[PDB]
């Protein structure tokens, strides 16, 4: 891997804070938010980056009050290097008191398109969750106002502006579902021009041409809840999902005309029950998968990046822990991630991070880390 041989590079900063935080992250009207969770970032083909996370108003909980924000790169140029490099907290989409969520773009030339999950501010997974107001939510269900809704918002303008999203629930989600969830992390344009958008149980699928996509549902037999794709160098497609216990992985393998495998836990990657992130690095030689996760079967705190030299991704290396290059001040480092290549060909990520200031409890601070880092910094890590 001739990767190796440049210098490693990495950078680590908070870039979504916390209301704890000294910068703490406000929209322009005044607007903050106790929590940044679940985090989603893309390049844009202008060479822009867009970081999105859901802004959790008033505790860390998964309901209640939470608006889609983001952040832009300042330049298309500058490649998020530093924090000066970052525009100001944005919305995409608050309206209302209930869930926006789940953030999952991908890009299409240009458009980025921004697949979401929603659910109303009275409806809970669980059920039974006392509300900031003292209300007890219902638990999430099968009618048309309890369930969880798939929405589309695009933006054509390098993600200044995103359009009102669009309920797409009942073309892309199946009827009588209840829970749903899409991604959350990214899709993927496939070296044919097929979008996919992984998602519950399915991958959403844009068919068409850029600025003229139809989109569709392939159904997943034992897929996960919160899923991960990507193209192999084989040329076939990758889930590598979050397992519905802790344990590790599960992954499928197929393609978009013949469906594809069971899933099956890969017991070469660990995992607590969290989600992860999945990155197609390059094509040509020598062809490499990039995955992330928290390498535990018990712990949101092992973070692990590794790559895959594999035509099926099969097996990866050990990978590189990024405790090695731990950050100061914005938490206990740990939890959902998404990954992007950047245009100065760096992996960008952005990882979850909690201030465990009241523990498991509903108000932890929760913060977004931004790293950045070349494949050297990862193959020249201690153990790989
Ligand atoms: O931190 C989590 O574990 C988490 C955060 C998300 O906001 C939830 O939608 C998601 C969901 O609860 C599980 O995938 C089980 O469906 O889990
Ligand atoms: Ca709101």
């Amino acid at each position: 891997d001739p990767a190796k041989d440049a210098t490693p590079y990495h950078v680590e900063f908070p870039l979504f804070r916390s209301a704890n935080m000294a910068s703490a992250d406000k929209l322009s009207t005044g607007v903050g938010f106790h929590s940044f969770r679940i985090p989603a970032v893309v390049r844009t083909t202008t060479g822009r980056i867009l970081a999105f996370a859901e802004g959790r108003r008033h505790d860390n909980r998964d309901f209640g009050d939470i608006n889609l924000v983001y952040k832009r790169t300042k330049t298309t140029s500058d490649n998020g290097a530093t924090l000066s490099d970052w525009e100001s907290l944005r919305e995409v989409v608050g309206s209302g008191d209930g869930t926006w969520g789940n953030p999952t773009p991908v890009v299409d030339n240009g458009t980025i398109y921004l697949f979401l999950s929603w659910n109303n501010g009275s409806y809970s997974q669980k059920g039974g969750d006392e509300l900031p107001d003292g209300t007890i939510t219902k638990k999430i269900d099968t009618t048309w106002y309890g369930r969880r809704h798939l929405y589309l918002t695009t933006s054509t303008d390098d993600g200044n502006t995103w359009s009102k999203p669009q309920d797409l629930t009942k073309e892309l989600t199946p009827d009588g579902w209840s829970w749903d969830a899409v991604g959350p992390g990214n899709g993927i344009k496939l070296s044919s021009g097929e979008l996919v958008v992984p998602a519950m149980g399915r991958n959403i699928v844009g068919r068409g041409t850029p600025g003229q996509r139809t989109w569709s549902v392939q159904r997943l037999n034992g897929a996960g809840a919160e899923g991960t794709v990507c193209e192999t160098p084989d040329g076939k497609l990758y889930r590598n999902d979050r397992p519905s216990k802790a344990g590790y992985r599960i992954v499928a393998r197929g393609t978009l005309s013949d469906g594809f495998s069971d899933f099956a836990s890969d017991s070469g990657l660990p995992d607590p029950a969290c989600q992860g992130s999945v990155l197609k690095y390059n094509t040509d030689a020598p062809p490499r998968t990039i995955f992330l996760n928290s390498a535990s079967s018990d712990s949101r705190r092992q973070m692990r990046v590794r790559i895959s030299y594999d035509a099926d991704a099969a097996k990866y290396d050990y990978g590189r822990k990024l405790a090695d290059a731990p950050v100061s001040g914005a938490g206990y480092e740990g939890g959902y991630s998404s990954m992007t290549k950047t245009a100065d060909y760096k992996i960008g990520a952005l990882v979850e991070s909690d201030f465990f200031n009241d523990g498991t409890g509903g108000g932890s601070y929760r913060s977004i880390i931004w790293r950045r880092f070349n494949l050297s910094w990862i193959l020249n890590g201690p153990n790989n």
